[PDB]
C-alpha cells in the first residue's frame, strides 16, 4: 500500500507508488484539514459554499482531494473510495491533488494524510 | 462488507453487519454532509470550531463520525480507518454514531454514507 | 495468517492460531509429501487407490489433509481452499489433521507445510 | 479472479485472464488428478519418483503444475502459491502448463482445477 501527505500548496500534486492497472480494485482513505487561502480549514470534501472560479476538478468542491490516473482528467476522491474500479482505458500512476484554481496554490496551507491500497480481485 | 447510512439525528447509532473479532483488520470510508443543528453542514470530521459541551466522544469534533465496538467507549472514525486493528479485549458488533451532546439529536439533519470491510489478515 | 507443519504421525493434529468466525473467508494452501505407512509418499490429496474404511474423514482419501473448526466433524482440505466460507454452522480454532484410521498413526511419516490466511470480506 | 481447468494433454498450456503486473500479490490453489502416460494419476506436485530429464520445468516433478508469466521461463506452481510476489522481473498473462517432456503430451490424461486471485497489496 501507499501512505503519504498531499500538501494543499502542491499544484503539480503528489505522485504515489500506486500504478493502477486494468482490473485493479483500490481503496483510498483521506483525512486532515487544509485551506485554499482563507483563515479557516476544510476536510477532504472541501468548501461546499465556495464558488468554482476555474477549479482543476469541476466535480468536487474547492479544497477537495482529487486524483489523476496516468493521462486521465481529474477524478474526485474527497474522503476516499471503497473497492473502486476505474473506467475502460484509465491506467497508470495515481497522483493526488488539492482542488484549486491554477496559479492560486501559493496561499494554500495544510495537507491531507492519505492511504491507498489494492484490494483482492 | 457493510454499506449503509448513518443519520445525524439517530442518537442510538446505526448497527452494522460487522462483528469485530480478535485479529480482524478493518477499513472504513465515510462520506457526506450533516449538521448538529445549524444551517451549515460539515463532513465526517465535524466542526473543528464548535466547543465540546458534553459530546459522546471527547476525541472528535461535534458532528464527527464515531463508533462503538460491542461494550467499548466511543472511538473516533472521522473520514475512515485504513487497515485498523482494535485494542485487546475490544470485540463485537460495530455501531456507527454521529457525535453530539446526549438529548440534542432532535435538531440534527443529513447523514453519512459509510462502507466497512474486513481486510486480509 | 498462520504457517506451519502438520505431521502425518500426529493423531491429535496441529491446532493453529486461526479462529474461524461466522462470515470469515479463508484461503489454505498445503504442500509436501507424507505416508500412512507404505514406502511411497503422497501429496495432500492422499492416495486415490486406498479403500475408504475407518478413516477419520470419509469425504477424502487416506493420506489427505483434513481439518476441524472448533469441535466440528472433519472437513476435507486436500491441496487447499480458495476464498472459502463454511457452508455449515462451525466456529473456533482450525486444527489440521492427516487422514488415517484411528490407532494407525504410529507408522506414518512426512508432513505437509500449510499456509492459512483470512481473506477480505 | 480466474477459475478453470488445465488439461495434462495440452502442450501449449491454458492461458488465463490474469495479467501479472509488478507488485501484484497472487494466490493459486490447484487440485485434481492427471497422468503423463501411466495408468496411475498424480496430484499437482506430480511424481516425485520420475527422473528430471527433458521436462519443461527442471525445478518441479514430472506431472506437476507449472506456469509462465508473459514470455518467462517455467515457474513451479505445484499445489499453489500463497500470497506470492514474483522474485524475478516478470510481467504479463499467466499461462498454466502440465510439466512433461516436449512432444510427449499426447499420452497424457486428466486435468487440474485451478483458482487464481490477486490479493490485497
Ligand atoms: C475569477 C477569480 C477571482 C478571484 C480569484 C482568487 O483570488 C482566488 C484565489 C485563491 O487562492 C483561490 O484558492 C481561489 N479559489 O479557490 O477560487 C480564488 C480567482 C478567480
Ligand atoms: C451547555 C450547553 C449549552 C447549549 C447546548 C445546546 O443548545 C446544543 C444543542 C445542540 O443541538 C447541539 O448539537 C449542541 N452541541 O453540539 O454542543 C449544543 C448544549 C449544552
Ligand atoms: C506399511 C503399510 C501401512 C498401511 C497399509 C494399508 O493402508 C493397508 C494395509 C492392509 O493390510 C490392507 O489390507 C489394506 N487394504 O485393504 O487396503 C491397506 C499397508 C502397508
Ligand atoms: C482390516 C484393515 C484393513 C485396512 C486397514 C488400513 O487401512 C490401514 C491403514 C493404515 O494407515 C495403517 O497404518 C494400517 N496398518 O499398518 O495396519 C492399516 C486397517 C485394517
Ligand atoms: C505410458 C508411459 C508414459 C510415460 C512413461 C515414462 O515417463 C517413462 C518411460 C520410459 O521408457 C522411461 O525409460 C522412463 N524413465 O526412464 O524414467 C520413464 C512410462 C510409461
Ligand atoms: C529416453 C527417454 C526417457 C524418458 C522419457 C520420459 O520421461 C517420458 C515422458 C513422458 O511423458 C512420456 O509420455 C514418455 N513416453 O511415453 O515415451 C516418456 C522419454 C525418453
Ligand atoms: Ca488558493
Ligand atoms: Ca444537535
Ligand atoms: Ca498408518
Ligand atoms: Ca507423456
Amino acid at each position: 500500500a501507499w501512505k503519504g501527505e498531499v500538501l494543499a500548496n502542491n499544484e503539480a500534486g503528489q505522485v504515489t507508488s500506486i500504478i493502477y492497472n486494468p482490473g485493479d480494485v483500490i481503496t483510498i482513505v483521506a483525512a486532515g484539514w487544509a485551506s485554499y487561502g482563507p483563515t479557516q480549514k476544510w476536510g477532504p470534501q472541501g468548501d461546499r459554499e465556495h464558488p468554482d472560479q476555474g477549479l482543476i476538478c469541476h466535480d468536487a468542491f474547492c479544497g477537495a482531494l482529487v486524483m489523476k490516473i496516468g493521462n486521465s482528467g481529474t477524478i474526485p476522491v474527497n474522503t476516499g473510495l471503497f473497492r473502486w474500479v476505474a473506467p475502460n482505458n484509465v491506467q497508470g500512476a495515481i497522483t493526488l491533488i488539492y482542488n484549486d484554481v491554477p496559479g492560486t496554490y501559493g496561499n494554500n496551507s495544510g495537507s491531507f494524510s492519505v492511504n491507498i491500497g489494492k484490494d483482492q480481485s
